[PDB]
């Protein structure tokens, strides 16, 4: 079984960087390859979680203040 | 169909991870296939689950610029 289903599949290994400085106040990054907003969080994790018996959230990255 | 995470903390109903940007080094590089032994962080093992299942997932690097 793939894990991703339909992003970027002319992309033989799909890798998101960027720079720290470049982020805003908070944000958070898809772990579960469902989002249409890919590589953010949309909240279809909760579907795939909801249909598969899954336990998959996506990644925050924040400023401390 | 199919779930994405098979083993990590699966007594943890929605696995969701937050980092502040001060605590990062200079440079995270987080797991988005759910098969690395030190999950949140990758270890290479989606290049394994890739070579294995024809997939094309890698992981989230946050760096400083
Ligand atoms: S949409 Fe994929 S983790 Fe939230
Ligand atoms: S080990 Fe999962 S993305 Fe690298």
């Amino acid at each position: 079984a793939m894990i991703n289903l339909h992003i970027q599949k002319d992309n033989p290994k799909i890798v998101h960087a960027f720079d720290m400085e470049d982020l805003g106040d908070k944000a958070v990054y898809c772990r579960c390859w469902r989002s249409k907003k890919f590589p953010f969080c949309d909240g279809a994790h909760t579907k795939h979680n909801e249909e598969t018996g899954d336990n998959v959230g996506p990644l925050i990255i924040k400023k401390k203040e």
